[PDB]
């Protein structure tokens, strides 16, 4: 480590922490920055020499913590939990975690190193008839084909191509993880994820929000099913069983958005998929983040600065560069830059996306100012709620029109329904794989799931949860939970289950801040500086407070709380039960082994 990123003396009390804290404050920035850039130089090129000098900065910010956090432990142990400066309690708190930095060295570059080729192999995997990637080709494919059998050859090709590499690499790293934050205290990864939260009740109280969540989620996929079993028949929708798990429109059908064209019941108003109005209109992808930009600042919200549009990659380069593709949103931790890396496509879906990855440049905007331990979310859930919120007035018919996307607006209970049929497509179904993925990922840190359950657990969970199957036979030598980003990126999970109970709670808040007197899903939030005014301050606090408080100034509830998603979706949820009891449903899948048979001549 530099002579000048390493630590001085500091007296061994708060006035001294504050000092420690501030000369911390200038080091970390100067090391989170070249460790962010050379992560950006490898996602947006992903090349040998970009990912060896991914790792050499990986490996700098390894000896820069411990450093640190040895010198942390040292001075302030005793002490620093009775600080009076509450904000300084969470700065040494984070400085003092030392995480991977607990390895010694060559298992830390075995760390850095697995981290780094799992990256490159979800990223560059390809599946070969001539090859397709996952994005845009496989997305594409899962979105809008409705052949069963090239949908059977896009997931299984993909999941094939994506997990089966992957297996033996998550298994070391699982190791080398729990072994780094066991010498933090923990007794394994998940329980520091999960503490995160700061709630001793946290398993409990998701279990309690699911429990509530789960009625509607099984209504919509009994009528969802219903809808699949009209077009592809008897012998590959068992009414009774589980989906197949390629049918959705998505690669992990966890969001069921694409086929909303099977399900929509009154096609004769407005169609609310205004993809091909945005591709008959020639929108491109600059098009997409300046209407996300321009919702952000008739709230007050800070615009893009000029760093945003020069280096950003809003677009999949042409030049013949692998990039990841998957949305992400950089803070660079210099104060000054923020990226988007995103291959863009032109679709609705999309449209969205912008506006969640700009959700997260706005909280990097607007905490960038606090020192660099306080810049992050109240919660990693607060932050994937931020888009979110916004996207939920954008989606409105109304808002929609204004937009010049929907030619006209209805206000009646046809389009109602419509609207939250596809909004539940989309929030709704997901709720279940939110809430799967981190069980699977705290049962295999854990040591309940080892290596040879590593998929077998998955699709317990799957099936549990989404009320899915496989469309094809799958066993050890798969690791269809590698197929999915956040498990080779080792991206944490359980926030977006957060997020998407937390969206509602927030857009009920703004709305009424805003003056709204109508139903919720009629909301929008544009223009209203008020609302503005409200998600203003709890960007600003970063994490600097303890999230149920800010949550209570924001809503005035110091908790999670399904009530604003449950009342959002109250009609739709009424007539969804109306609908499959008048068609004589089962609710959920009680014929759980059922898996569909192989199409005849496949897999050609
Ligand atoms: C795991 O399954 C793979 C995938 O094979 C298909 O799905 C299986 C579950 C099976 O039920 C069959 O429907 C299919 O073969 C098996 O892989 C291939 O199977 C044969 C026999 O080895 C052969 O054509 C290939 O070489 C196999 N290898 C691969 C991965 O392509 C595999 O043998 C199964 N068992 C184990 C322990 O991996
Ligand atoms: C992608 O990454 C490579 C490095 O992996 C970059 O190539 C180097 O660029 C400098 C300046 O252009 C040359 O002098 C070196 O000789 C190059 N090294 C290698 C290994 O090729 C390349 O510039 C990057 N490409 C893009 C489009 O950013
Ligand atoms: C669509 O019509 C409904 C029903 O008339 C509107 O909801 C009412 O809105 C007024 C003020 O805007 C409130 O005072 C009422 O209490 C609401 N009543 C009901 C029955 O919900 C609604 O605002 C209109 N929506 C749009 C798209 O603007
Ligand atoms: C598109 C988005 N990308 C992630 C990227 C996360 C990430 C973190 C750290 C490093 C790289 C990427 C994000 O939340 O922005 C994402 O994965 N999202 C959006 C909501 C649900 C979730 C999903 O698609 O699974
Ligand atoms: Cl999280
Ligand atoms: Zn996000």
């Amino acid at each position: 480590l530099d002579p000048g990123l390493q630590p001085g003396q500091f007296s061994a009390d708060e006035a001294g922490a504050q000092l420690f804290a501030q000369s911390y404050q200038s080091s970390a920035e100067q090391v989170l920055f070249q460790s962010v850039a050379a992560s950006w130089a490898h996602d947006t090129n992903i090349t040998a020499e970009n990912a060896r000098r991914q790792e050499e900065a990986a490996l700098l910010s390894q000896e820069f913590a411990e450093a640190w956090g040895q010198k942390a432990k040292e001075l302030y142990e005793p002490i620093w939990q009775q600080f009076t400066d509450p904000q300084l309690r969470r700065i040494i708190g984070a400085v003092r975690t030392l995480g991977s930095a607990n390895l010694p060295l060559a298992k830390r570059q075995q760390y850095n190193a697995l981290l780094s080729q799992m990256s490159r192999i979800y990223s560059t995997a390809k599946v070969c008839l001539t090859c397709w990637s996952l994005d845009p080709d496989l997305t594409n494919i899962l979105a809008s084909s409705r052949s069963y059998a090239m949908l059977l050859f896009a997931w299984e090709g993909w999941h094939n191509a994506a997990g089966i590499p992957l297996k033996p690499l998550y298994e070391d790293f699982t190791a080398l993880s729990n072994e780094a934050y066991k010498q933090d205290g923990f007794t394994d990864t998940g329980a520091y994820w999960r503490s995160w939260y700061n709630s001793p009740t946290f398993e409990d109280d998701l279990e309690h929000l699911y429990q509530q969540l789960e009625p509607l989620y099984l209504n919509l996929h009994a009528f969802v099913r219903r809808a699949l079993h009209r077009r592809y028949g008897d012998r590959y929708i068992n009414l009774r069983g589980p989906i197949p798990a390629h049918l959705l429109g998505d690669m992990w059908a966890q969001s069921w958005e694409n086929i909303y064209d099977m399900v929509v019941p009154f096609p004769d108003k407005p169609n609310l998929d205004v993809t091909s109005t945005m591709l008959q209109q020639g929108w491109q992808a600059t098009h997409m983040f300046r209407v996300a930009e321009e919702f952000f600042t008739s709230l007050e919200l800070s615009p893009m600065p000029p760093e945003f549009w020069e280096g950003s990659m809003l677009e999949k380069p042409a030049d013949g560069r692998e990039v990841v593709c998957h949305a992400s949103a950089w803070d660079f931790y210099n104060r000054k830059d923020f990226r988007i890396k995103q291959c863009t496509r032109v679709t609705m879906d999309q449209l969205s996306t912008v506006h969640h990855e700009m959700g997260h440049i706005q909280y990097y905007l607007q905490y960038k100012d606090l020192p660099v331990s306080l810049r992050r979310g109240a919660n990693p859930g607060f932050h994937e709620a931020i888009g979110d919120v916004l996207a939920l007035s954008v989606s409105t018919p109304e808002h929609l029109h204004k937009i010049g996307l929907l030619d006209r607006v209805t206000n009646d209970t046809e389009s109602d329904i419509n609207y939250l049929l596809k909004m539940a497509l989309e929030k709704i179904a997901f709720l279940p794989f939110g809430y799967l993925v981190d069980q699977w990922r705290w049962g295999v840190f854990s040591g309940r799931t080892p290596p040879s359950r590593y998929n077998f657990d998955w699709w317990y969970l799957r099936t549990k949860y989404q009320g899915i199957c496989p469309p094809v036979t799958r066993n050890e030598t798969h690791f269809d939970a590698g197929a999915k980003f956040h498990v080779p990126n080792v991206t944490p999970y359980i926030r977006y289950f957060v997020s998407f109970v937390l969206q509602f709670q927030f857009h009920e808040a703004l709305c009424k801040e805003a003056g709204y007197e109508g139903p919720l899903h009629q909301c929008d939030i544009y223009r209203s500086t008020k609302a503005g005014a409200k998600l203003r301050k709890v960007l600003r606090a970063g994490s600097s407070r303890p999230w149920q408080e800010v949550l209570k100034d924001m809503v005035g509830l110091d908790a999670l709380d399904a009530q604003p998603l449950l009342k959002y979706f109250q009609l739709v949820t009424q007539w969804l039960q109306e609908q499959n009891q008048q068609n004589g449903e089962v609710l959920g899948w009680p014929e759980y082994q059922w898996h569909p048979p192989l199409p005849d001549n496949y897999p050609e």
